């Protein structure tokens, strides 16, 4: 029987291979072993976003945030999901929160978060 961490790594590898439902199922098996690890929910949320399952992605972000309020990924994925759902004000605030958390945690995503913010703010401006 695989361990929870082995299933998380298998899901991560399947995600790199663009096998999104298969990766999401691996994270579900990891959650069966240990449902108190935020990263299983953040990683599954991005799978759901890639599968256009926005409501399921939002729910996994909420499960992750109840376990790790400092999660850069949960805020970033929540913001990207809200952007796709046209919830622009919410998306921008979550992306800005991911930026602040990433800076406080010394995480390096290059210019991804400011670029995502401009994409979100430009899309918001174009809609209004
Ligand atoms: C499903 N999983 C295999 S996963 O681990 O969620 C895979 C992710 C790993 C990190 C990089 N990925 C990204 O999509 C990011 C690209 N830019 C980011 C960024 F600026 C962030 F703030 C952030 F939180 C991110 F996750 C990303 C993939």
């Amino acid at each position: 029987s695989p361990s929870a961490q082995e299933l998380k790594e298998q899901g991560n590898r399947l995600f790199v291979g663009r096998k999104y439902p298969e990766a999401a199922a691996c994270y579900g098996r990891a959650i069966t072993r240990n449902p108190l690890v935020a990263v299983y929910y953040t990683n599954r949320a991005l799978c759901y976003l890639k599968m256009q399952q926005h409501e399921q992605a939002l729910a996994d972000c909420r499960r992750a945030l109840e376990l790790d309020g400092q999660s850069v990924k949960a805020h970033f994925f929540l913001g990207q999901c809200q952007l796709e759902m046209e919830s622009y004000d919410e998306a921008i605030a979550n992306l800005q929160r991911a930026y602040s958390l990433a800076k406080e945690q010394r995480l390096n995503f290059g210019d991804d978060i400011p670029s995502a913010l401009r994409i979100a703010k430009k899309k918001r401006w174009n809609s209004i």
